């Protein structure tokens, strides 16, 4: 078990948690009410900040059910949460349905957060690859 | 020098997903159905397979690059997350992001790729603030 | 400890770099100027080729700033760069804003590249999840 320090910037939301055992991610809540008309986007506060360990990355993924049912997606998916980042996690939701709005209420689960190792590669410039 | 991934062909008529080259990150998933997507429209497509992602790992459903450029095919929830506990059929939320040309998916077409990666099953520890936790000062 | 070999196919762009220590991605440059009208897409050259090590994968992710501010996205995100690939990295940009075109100039940072280990799992066909001792889990076929 890797530990992850989290601050509830919004104390009124539940702490993100694993929907089932072995699940890859924890769901993030919206701190806000917002309505997305077809094709529109918004940057939604989640009410949390995290300290992803050095050598790791946090990844913000859309939820499948809302994706199919209403066309909810994320413009920068997967969103990359860097180890050094100590601000509020924000989710760039977009409505990809052509005709119907998406209604987001505060306290809805709008995205999921995974933590993974990342290779912090040193780039080494070469003149050519070995053919 | 990795593990196996157990896979069921719920639809025995499709080929088993396979890793085309030894280093390729993903195995391609096929469509079990015919579906036509008009511009801007989406569908939830069955792949005909179920997998058993190992505990401590995750399955990741990513788009194929060719179809993305050639016709604007995308996946609404990309990257799709396949959890270790899930034993249902993998489904792909396809969308046509081209403004004008319909995309026709045929049964047997490759529509996505499935990667498997380790994931950290984190224990969240609530802190009152970062300065007060002893871990503020960063690069950002 | 891991290095990534990289060739600047376009010698007039900087080598990609990490914006801050610990950051997961290096930012990729556009080699070209492109204007994307609402809903249109382009395949944009970055001027670099890389050699992802066997056992790893390169992943091309959108940058959050441009995504939120102008609706810039990547059609096949996350773009998968395989260990066997030695061609130029190309980015399938798309303008998801309904009204405003996006202008990209040569030298702009239009995406970021992560490298991660990948599990090169050996697929084994089984008859069913019950017969493989695998039908006992937290979800079943729910989700
Ligand atoms: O964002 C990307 C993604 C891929 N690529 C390159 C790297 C990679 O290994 C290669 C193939 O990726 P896909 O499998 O996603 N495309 P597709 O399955 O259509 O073609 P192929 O038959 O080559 O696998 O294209 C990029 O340059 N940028
Ligand atoms: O979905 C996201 C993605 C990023 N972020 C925060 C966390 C991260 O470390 C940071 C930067 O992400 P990007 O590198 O994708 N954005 P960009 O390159 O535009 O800005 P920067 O100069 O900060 O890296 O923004 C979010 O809150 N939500
Ligand atoms: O692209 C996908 C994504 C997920 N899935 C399956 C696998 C996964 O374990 C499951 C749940 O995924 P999400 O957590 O993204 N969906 P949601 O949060 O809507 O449903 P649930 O309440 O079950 O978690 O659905 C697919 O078949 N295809
Ligand atoms: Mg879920
Ligand atoms: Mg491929
Ligand atoms: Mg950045």
């Amino acid at each position: 078990s890797t530990t992850l320090a989290i601050v509830r910037l919004d104390p009124g939301l539940p702490l993100p948690s694993r929907a089932h055992d072995g699940d890859a991610g924890v769901d993030l809540y919206s701190a806000e009410d917002v309505e997305l008309a077809p094709g529109r986007r918004a940057l939604v506060r989640t009410g949390v900040a995290v300290a992803v360990p050095f050598g790791m990355v946090g990844l913000v993924h859309p939820r499948s059910g809302l994706a199919t049912r209403v066309g909810l997606s994320i413009v920068n998916s997967p969103g990359t949460i860097d180890a050094g980042y100590r601000g509020e996690i924000k989710v760039a939701l977009i409505n990809l349905d052509p005709a119907a709005p998406i209604v987001v209420h505060r306290g809805d689960r709008i995205a999921q957060l995974l933590v993974q190792r990342v290779e912090l590669v040193e780039l080494v410039e070469v003149s050519s690859f070995d053919e």
